[PDB]
């Protein structure tokens, strides 16, 4: 998540032991029944894309579902780009995120926090969560 | 955390998503042992106000919720006993020390709660109240 330090700067806060413990428990009991989704939504509150990837990579078992989820995320990232055209570089010299930045694969943790705390926010955590949930909805059909 | 109109990241109260998940946990698990890890994670970063919202969204379990209120009253009284204070801050505009009733959120405002939680060093009133609530839950789980 994101927290303010003693200097007043926004910086990363590691997913806590209590949050990761609960998410594992939810995965162990519910992955990937419909009931997993409200639990994921709450436990991922304030997550950066890097935190969201940590949560996804905690899922033990469910190899096939995790592959489908990844395919959905890849699709959404590419569509995001097509619906959010940008110039061939910052005119500057903050770049707009691409789909792969939103999914955490091409962006740094600092870029993620930059977007999420920009004025107005470019809510890359919330956007990635929407793609993840689209995927979870597809996967519930296997369960 | 949420961004205000001035572009600042400030505290925001317990969210609809968090509360919806908490309900669902109550509906399935209250107050079996497995409620406690879920309460602990869902209340991460909660103020005393957020924690009283969680407690007051439990439907039923009146016996349990009465035991919780007794546990909180006792821990608040013991907090006051074990944290002796002066009558008030010696310096004029200085932040007062929280008493038990401040930690339980009955005599403190949201502003004060956030003031303590973000002090340097923190006075983590949300964590303290959560400890009292979990102590109550560990008694109550014996009924379930
Ligand atoms: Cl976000
Ligand atoms: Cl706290």
């Amino acid at each position: 998540p994101i927290v303010q330090n003693l200097q007043g700067q926004m910086v990363h806060q590691a997913i806590s032991p209590r949050t990761l413990n609960a998410w594992v428990k939810v995965v162990e009991e519910k992955a990937f029944s419909p009931e997993v989704i409200p639990m994921f939504s709450a436990l991922s509150e304030g997550a950066t894309p890097q935190d969201l990837n940590t949560m996804l990579n905690t899922v033990g078992g469910h190899q096939a579902a995790m592959q489908m989820l990844k395919e959905t995320i890849n699709e959404e990232a590419a569509e995001w780009d097509r619906l959010h055209p940008v110039h061939a570089g910052p005119i500057e010299p903050m770049r707009e995120p691409r789909g792969s930045d939103i999914a955490g694969t091409t962006s740094t943790l600092q870029e993620q926090i930059g977007w999420m705390t920009h004025n107005p926010p470019i809510p890359v955590g919330e956007i990635y969560k929407r793609w993840i949930i689209l995927g979870l909805n597809k996967i519930v059909r296997m369960y």
